[PDB]
């Protein structure tokens, strides 16, 4: 995250961390996501695509840190890592950039609800905020583009949502955008998403309830003017859930 403020998950006690297992004993952070029911964590499926291994993940939840612990914060194993079948990336566009981690700890359990860990609400059928909503993003991304390390600490920011139309003209990203993707950025573009911050969740406060509005997808460098970063939009992608999650 570019800008924006450091937090705690008490204070986005949805978001999930999750890190891949290396040959000897290292553990990398590798994206973002958000826990949408006790078994279940949405992210992207960019990912996960070049290392398909499930035995290679591990889930934290009421985590705060990067690379320390936190009172109260569960491990958990992925059960199940479900990809989705139409991803592709172009250019810049990542398509049907989304997936499902079936999640469970060590003694087959799935997440128990506190005030670090908490559920978001999906949103409705095709219900999506009006253009020009402010909305949250979270992650653990890279604070400058020029920073190789990411920071150790939660970080968040306040972005607007933009209409499909401005996000389409020509200086901005043209027909590469399209209706299963929305746009968000910063006013004055100090703030916004970058790499490290895929998978995690564009929550927007919905009839007087916060909601996954977006999944962190991608985007032309990193808070830069006239190119927004592009979330993958869940509400159109309410069927594909469901049908993966019932069992
Ligand atoms: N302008 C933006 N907001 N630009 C934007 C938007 C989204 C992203 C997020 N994209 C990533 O996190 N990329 C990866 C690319 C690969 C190495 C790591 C872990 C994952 C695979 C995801 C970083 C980057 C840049």
């Amino acid at each position: 995250i570019i800008g924006g403020e450091f937090t705690t998950i008490e204070n986005q006690p949805w978001f999930a961390a999750i890190y891949r297992r290396h040959r000897g004993g290292s553990v990398t952070y590798v994206c973002g996501g958000s826990l949408i029911s006790p078994c279940w964590v949405i992210s992207a499926t960019h990912c996960f695509i070049d290392y398909p291994k499930k035995e290679d993940y591990i889930v934290y939840l009421g985590r705060s840190r990067l690379n320390s612990n936190t009172q109260g914060e569960m491990k958990f194993e992925v059960e199940n890592l479900i990809l989705h079948k139409d991803y592709s990336a172009d250019t810049l566009a990542h398509h049907n950039d989304i997936a499902l981690l079936k999640i469970r700890s060590k003694e087959g359990r799935c997440a128990q609800p506190s005030r670090t860990i908490q559920t978001i609400s999906l949103p409705s059928m095709y219900n999506d905020p009006q253009f020009g909503t402010s909305c949250e993003i979270t992650g653990f991304g890279k604070e400058n583009s020029t920073d190789y390390l990411y920071p150790e600490q939660l970080k968040m920011t306040v972005v607007k949502l933009i209409s499909h139309r401005e996000c389409q003209q020509p200086h901005y990203y043209g027909s590469e955008v399209t209706t299963k993707m929305l746009c968000a950025a910063d006013p004055q573009w100090k703030t916004d998403s970058c790499q490290g911050d895929s998978g995690g969740p564009l929550v927007c406060s919905l009839q007087g309830r916060m909601t996954l509005t977006g999944i962190v997808s991608w985007g032309r460098g990193c808070a830069l003017k006239d190119k927004p970063g592009v979330y993958t939009r869940v509400s159109h992608f309410l069927p594909w859930i469901r049908s993966h999650t019932k069992e």
